[PDB]
């Protein structure tokens, strides 16, 4: 049992380009097995990290900066986490496959990290949709918090759990005039839950509880809940802050876990941004939900709290009620850093302008069948990944997607390429829907909360509700994906191709 708040929060260094001109910025990032200490009292942990770091280096770019990243695999030929060879069928494929997805990137399709565009060490073998070694990110999109992570077919949950996550921030110079906290007062917080063995090794389950002797071994599990919470690669850390305003880029980089965050003194956050950038107006919040892959861009004002220790707390359980001594804690702010200068930052109310013909309305069901071993296989609209593509929006057109969730839990649905607006949620009769396919509403539609009135790319589709979103598909055409971002679901098999067409 690990003592909370004994290690300082690491802040990943910002990556430096290999080459840079006015016309092009070129980066190199190599996936490496590495070892890092995750807590004062733990032996160092074997991890996989981008440039050997966990989290990977923060990448900072400007809006419209012409950026290239050569993501390279220099990993061992065998995994250290348990592979289930039964969940995917294919010559010999390598055991360790990787591909990097820039989550939220407005990105040409062959640079988006398609799950079948994977590569092994030194690109020796490549998947059937691989086109290029050096990914192109034109960054023609709103300032926002993005993040990058592995997306390889049938291995995403393992490769991400291993450590392959990092932040990517797009800065729009037109927002500088808002005077939001910046530089050292603008800090990413990548939250990852983990279970760690006494010898410092990562624990990831090789089977569910009570496995039959015919269940494959290893077997995928449908959800993972870590015993410990890390921020920026350290267990239950502390951060010393100045008594002033900070901006935090809060990223949920966990496999399954949803957080519900608050400050233990009852203090408020100010939300300034969602996945897709600044909200139209700042939103004062006492708490917020944060499902896998969601980002909240927030201001915490420590001005009136000098000397205090304030816990970033969590009320959401994972596989049970939250434990006050463990997963109810994220990190600890200590307002004990002297002011380096006057706080000239602002927490303005007016942040951005607010968020068209409906070409199509797609009705989509979240469901799942059972495999020959009795395991649940989670599916989008009862199709497998490999089935012919059905979500085929036309480029430059707007659609409404109506996501029906008759399952017992929330699924955070992510669409690549685009960000979208949230229209509403509406409860329905689950038994009736399961029995007949008939959708009968048991309540009026509810508009999104203020947090969800801007632009999103990953959205909680709660149980027994229809969620409606609207997106304009573009600016690129090509082969992308949409999926549940619970990685244990994604990999078996809650992920579908999404082809944006250009007739
Ligand atoms: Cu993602
Ligand atoms: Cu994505
Ligand atoms: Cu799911
Ligand atoms: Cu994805």
């Amino acid at each position: 049992t690990l003592e909370k708040f004994v290690d300082a929060l690491p802040i990943p260094d910002t990556l430096k380009p290999v080459q840079q001109s006015k016309e092009k910025t070129y980066y190199e990032v190599t996936m490496e097995e590495c070892t890092h200490q995750l807590h004062r009292d733990l032996p160092p942990t074997r991890l996989w990290g981008y440039n050997g770091l966990f989290p990977g280096p923060t990448i900072e770019v400007k809006r419209n900066e012409n950026v290239y990243v050569k993501w390279m695999n220099n990993l061992p030929s065998t995994h250290f986490l348990p592979i289930d060879h039964t969940i995917h069928h294919s010559h010999e494929e390598p055991e360790v496959k990787t591909v990097v997805h820039l989550h939220g990137g407005v990105t040409p399709d062959d640079s988006d990290g398609y799950p079948e565009a994977w590569f092994s060490k030194d690109f020796e073998q490549t998947g059937p949709y691989f086109k290029r070694e050096v990914y192109h990110y034109p960054n023609q999109q709103r300032g926002a918090i993005l993040w990058y992570h592995d997306h390889a077919m049938a291995l995403t949950r393992l490769n991400v759990y291993a450590g392959l996550v990092g932040a990517y921030i797009i800065h729009d110079p037109k927002e500088k005039r808002l005077k939001l906290p910046s530089d050292e007062y603008d800090v990413p917080l990548l939250i990852t839950d983990r279970t760690i063995n006494e010898d410092g090794s990562l624990f990831y389950p090789s089977a569910p509880e009570n496995p039959s002797p015919s269940l494959p071994n290893p077997s995928i599990v449908p959800a993972f809940c870590g015993e410990t919470i890390l921020v920026n690669g350290k267990v239950w850390p502390y951060l010393e802050v100045e008594p002033r305003k900070y901006r935090f880029r809060v990223i949920n980089a966990s496999n399954t876990r949803t957080y519900n965050l608050s400050l233990d003194n009852g203090g408020d956050f100010i939300q300034i941004g969602s996945d897709g950038g600044l909200l139209p107006r700042s939103v004062k919040l006492n708490s917020f939900s944060l499902a896998p892959a969601e980002r909240y861009d927030i201001i915490i004002d420590f001005t009136a709290y000098e000397g205090e220790s304030i816990i970033l707390a969590n009320s959401a359980g994972c596989g049970g009620d939250v434990n006050p001594e463990t997963d109810a804690n994220i990190m600890q702010f200590r307002v004990t850093k002297p002011l380096a200068q006057k706080d000239e930052s602002r927490k303005p109310k007016y942040l951005a302008s607010y968020p068209e013909r409906i070409q199509n309305i797609r009705t989509l069901k979240l469901a799942g069948t059972q495999d020959e071993y009795g395991r649940p296989v989670l599916l989008l609209n009862n199709k497998r990944w490999h089935d012919p593509v059905t979500e085929t929006p036309k480029v430059g057109t707007t659609e409404i997607w109506s996501i029906i969730n008759p399952t017992r839990g929330t699924h955070p649905i992510h669409l690549h390429l685009v960000s979208f607006r949230v229209l509403d949620r509406r409860p329905f009769d689950i038994a009736r829907y399961q029995e007949s396919g008939e959708l009968s509403y048991t309540g009026p539609a509810v508009p999104p909360p203020p947090s969800e009135k801007g632009w999103k790319d990953t959205i909680q589709a709660h149980a027994g509700e229809v969620l409606r979103i609207a997106a304009t598909f573009g600016p690129y055409s090509g082969r992308y994906v949409w999926h549940c971002h619970i990685l244990e679901h994604e990999d078996y098999d809650m992920m579908r191709p999404m082809d944006i067409t250009d007739p």
